């Protein structure tokens, strides 16, 4: 969803400064009749302040739809508020506005941001600069990588010296929750964005090989990796796509060789290097020789350990 | 019920303020034994205070009544509270005092303007002034027209340029609730009192003759439209005549012939025209010649829409 | 149960104020074993403060007993602070402080004046001194009479221009409530301790005769009357005997002849002039001459209205 | 409701024998357009059996009627097949069957006859003659009167040697419940109809002056007596009418004038010896000259029992 | 589903006899590796019996679909039951079983057969004959047309002389209930399969325009009418067409044009006729030349009885 | 548990017939003082028939113990009807009765045969020889090899030509479940026990290498797999060699070398061939020379297949 489905720009003394929408401004307009012309202007709903353009119903749900959000629960609010507090730390200028608000954004990692902004354990609570930074990063308005410190968050269920790895609990959401309860993702954040002995390297390859066997080792770019199920893959691998396909509107870091999947190493390079769609997606789909493991032994120690 | 339900004028410095009624001084009463010539005199509990003159029994509910309203609710507080804010702005004197107090009001439009100003995202919760407007306006001390900034409130069903349609939920009130399980109507209001474009009136015509082909489009004079079902407009005609009526001791405006039901049009044209109830009335249960559509094939447009 | 049973006497710059004690104070004196010579003193728990004379295990209740009181709700607290509040007024020396304390009062009279004082729309949570006065009346020191005002409360079903009719709760009460579920009694105060019109009397009169035929009107000579099933009528002539016997260590007001059961009033006088228990008692079990009707038809008229 | 809302004749066999409806089959009706000369005849569902003539729609309660009865509830099928067993005793004929069906019964009459019934304390339960008497007697097809051997049933408060006083509990029917919670009506039978000696009809008057003191003692001619709320009268008063009035297309037993209702002997006796509405009813809101008490004393009596 | 989902062919002398699958041998077989050259085959369980095959996996829900059906229910029981109750009547051949068991069916449409036959009040519950009638017709084995008898159920909202409008019920469903909970869809079918007089069929349309005007009346050609949302004929478009597509394997009953929704009777007739897809379907996007109403005034006739 | 915890011997015609205990005869012995001579012998509570001989008080849970069996649940009841209809057919004689009931058996596994024989799915519920032979081959009096047909049961989560996987449940048990909820367990048995074809066995471990990879693939000699957790190999080795030791007072079958775990192999060969706990168990703790993997492949394939 676009960040204009939750706030709306209002000019204070040269500058812009954001502004959420109340949900009942958004069910007004979604039983709204506009011309044409107005789709995309802000709808005015007389009793609950502005609400965003009726061009975007389809990101919210109604009784005939649940491909959108459930902008009707606290958690919308909380997430319009993290947005807007974030986007006034900006001070954006009338040429930008349009640009920031038309920005497509990860609203389950909107949500994850909350629940640790919320906790008083979590960093986040305290460091209204990591929040800023983490929330920035998350909206598309930074150059920064999300490393751990800046994470969206889950369940921590392996650390390490130089990683953390993040169980996504997507079911749990209230804003815009997975429908189907069979979902598992994980991530896994470098947490310092420098260089790692391969002795870390080696430890995080244990757990995935011993722990997550059924799960194939990803990244989508951006600097951290993604877990996800084999019969998953795909989906991820046409989405990818489909973004790095919108350069003709974009670096992207394949991340350690060792760690990321065979096959999606290969699928990716193939996409860096230029090739087609098709032609990348054939090399996900076939068995190819298998590289000389960098670490082997890993998964017998593991056995070993726990028989002990 | 009389304004005089839920409160009680006591001079102050020049001027009257009005007082809420505790409920428990209400309870009292109910079981007071009273002098003839002193059901209209206001009743004194010696322990919760003033309560309503016990000519007013009628109006609350007790074992042996539930044609009255339910005082022992905390809305019924809240509600008086509205009112005495309201009357207060006023400043009221000796002379009308009385008068005022003997206004009957609807409690449930009254009720629904609590739900407004108790609601963080209404715009009543924000605007003193907006509020007090919208309850002069329902407390019969107003010669503002209700228009949707200050209607009463309710579940905004459709919105345009022109008009805010809402659904009346009497079902779910504290104070005063319709008993009846299937009813339904809904209010009509004009979001500015000024001419309307065709275009947005063809807009609200093509949602009623689809969304709401089983209702009658009707108004009672006051400025906005009523929808109710066709088997209710008979009781709407009454209480209509007997308040025009009483004249005897009163402008009612027709509203759009494009819009209002046909026969409602007639009926009350050939009230303000003087003519008998009976004579209305007749007019109300007559198949008559259907005047030329001023917008014909709204229905199949719509139809069309749906259909793709 | 005595004064002594809530709170404690502190002696404070010439005077003594008086203390609440902690329910657990009082169960850890409960499984104290005390010296012969220590029952009558204030009991140390150590632990949770002083806490009132062993001697005085019985008013509260063990599993080895039903016949005390629920000292370990927030009622006893409620009702210890009550009594401090109205001793602490009082300013007390050390030749009345025992005498004060060994009191024995109606703890369902101090529950009950709670419920009034912890209610907003009671006037007792207003005024300060209504509330003190109604306090010291009830725990016995005032020579003031209790009336409306100042009752110990219930519901109000009926009110007059002399009178206040009450309904006993005391089946709800969380300190010592009764544990006969068929228990009915009512109280009916004056509003007013000056002579009533005969036209006041006879409505009173006829609101016992209509809806309380089962019940005797009797009084304890206190000021008020005291409305209870006639099957009760022995166990009240029994206690209000064994009070009056204590003169040994004393005024009673037989109230309005006209209002007071026959026999009751028998019963009393022949008490307040001198007559043993014997001989008052069994002016109780008589059927005696029928005195001539001093308001003949009230009860035919309530008849007729009701028929109407 | 008549006796054909619940069955539909079937001849077999030169006589008729009456069939039970199916709930679902009325439903279907409910939803049926029908000709207006096809209103009376009986209704075919098709899939559930037949249904009662569309006629009766009103009888039946649907969303658009609370005044009817609800028989999608098994009562419906039970008090239908109660009715069906009484009718196939009889063996009707063609020239009978629908002046037998158009007979209005009282439904609370009929549920009341199942809950002796099904009741195996009940005599009902055993007796098939004694429960055929009952019914017969309750939906008009027999000259016996009703006495407390075949009573509706209900809850038995008092019993004597000559009568059994019931409560009517018809908050608590399936079929057709009381809507009013504050309802309270009770019938007192003859145990055998014959003479009573005077000291029996005492006994009886002093239950009703003690315990019922509020209610007046009335009677529908038809041999029993009716414990009403005098707020009551009024109404029966009407009803008794109407029914004697239908002489037009009819024997009524005023019953021991020692335990009726003055003014109910009264305007009964004024109502079988030909007088108008107006003139009977009149006898009904006049204090009338107190006739001499056939047993003073009864009310004294009780309570100086209850006083020991 | 194919029949074959449920039961499974066991020759017993000289024919083929039906055999329901037991809810655990279909969990078992979707949990067992087959080989590519058995998918077809029964699938042997061992422990619970016989099983569909293993091409059939699809049919049935597991954690990893949702698009199949709830086997695990009694329901799924009842269905097969019901199925092989019907297949057993056939007496099938060793040429003809793999083309019966081939024929998908409706399952919803199966589901409410066992509603009826279950119902002791619905005469399948009586008429062993009717219900396999019904059901034979249902499974594709009867050359009989559905006709209100042997419709597949529901809830009756209209009945008249010549059809029988039912509710779908979809949603209730255990076998394989319809998830999109603003479904909403109705059945009429003809009482009789023969010609309607022009009352019986004006009174219907009555019914559709005035109590269903938001509702497409349509048809699939097997002799009932359709009642479905305006936003649902697009697909009940593209399915019918792939049916009668299935022709290259075929009678299509158009019903009563004056029934029919103008444009679906188009879409259709360009199919029978034999068009292609996109000609039929453009049929059904296009504001036609509104046809002589055959029924004028049905709906203001409606609308004043309404008003009376 | 001894088969001497659930029945006793009755002599009945040359022949022993065995009896079940009744919970509340065994609750009786549980509390009762018996002379050291007799804690062998069959207790008799007087009340509830014969019990277990009180030596064996340390089987059954009382407040004092929880490593006992939950005998007052229907099961135990069952399970012990279990075990006496086997002993029956058995016809046991004077000299082997005690032998027999001095057998200790898996009471998890006669819960779960008795969860077979109650499911009427279940193959168990129809052949009463399929469950007297599953039964005595539990409580060893069979000679024959516990194969799917006559398998413990438990849920089925693979099957193949050759075997049938499935998942123990002893979490859910009633009798003498499992207290650590982290307890997962899978039996591997052959559907028939003859040769397997290596394609079969291959499917197999495809399953357990991708499904299974952190689970030690074991045997416990008796003629199936055991699938555990790694970190319970240890007491899987140590239970086995106290059994086999119990040599002194039995053949072991190894199993599929392909399938069985390398180092499970290898500490099971070095217990049949005679060595030490010792010198077995530190076969269990050492890295071995990985063995030739006789089915290279098989994870890769099944993950490209999952990704497709």
């Amino acid at each position: 969803a676009e960040l204009a489905c939750f706030c709306y720009p209002h000019l204070e003394n040269d500058s812009y400064k954001f502004i959420p929408f109340n949900n009942l401004a958004i069910k007004a307009m979604l039983t709204a009749k506009v011309d044409k012309k107005d789709m995309d202007k802000f709808y005015d709903s007389i009793i609950y302040g502005i609400a965003p353009p009726p061009q975007f119903k389809k990101r919210y749900n109604t009784n005939d739809n649940s491909r959108g959000m459930n902008f009707e629960t606290i958690m919308f609010t909380k997430v319009a508020m993290l947005i807007c507090e974030a986007l006034n730390s900006l001070k954006v200028t009338q040429a930008n506005v349009s640009n920031v608000l038309s920005r497509v954004v990860s609203i389950r990692h909107l949500e994850n941001l909350v629940i640790r902004k919320e906790n008083p354990q979590d960093i986040l609570f305290h460091s209204k600069d990591l929040l800023l930074k983490s929330t920035l990063i998350a909206i598309g308005q930074s150059k920064e990588i999300e490393t751990t410190i800046t994470a969206e968050g889950g369940e921590i269920v392996f650390q390490n010296a130089a990683f953390t790895m993040w169980k996504l609990t997507y079911l749990e959401h209230q804003l815009m929750p997975i429908l189907d309860q069979n979902f598992i993702e994980y991530k896994v954040t470098l947490n310092e964005d420098k260089p790692i002995s391969d002795v870390h390297v080696k430890e995080l390859v244990a757990e995935l090989r011993w722990q997550y066997n059924k799960f194939a080792v990803i990244t989508h770019g951006k600097g951290h990796y993604r877990i996800v199920k084999y019969s998953s893959v795909a989906n991820h691998a046409d989405r990818v796509y489909a973004t790095f396909k919108s350069n003709v509107k974009n670096d992207f870091n394949l991340l350690d060789q060792r760690i990321i999947w065979q096959n999606w190493y290969a699928f990716t390079s193939s996409m860096k290097q230029g090739n087609t769609l098709d032609v990348c997606k054939r090399l996900l789909f076939q068995k190819m020789k298998p590289e000389k493991n960098p670490f082997k032994g890993l998964s017998t120690d593991r056995k070993m350990d726990e028989v002990s």
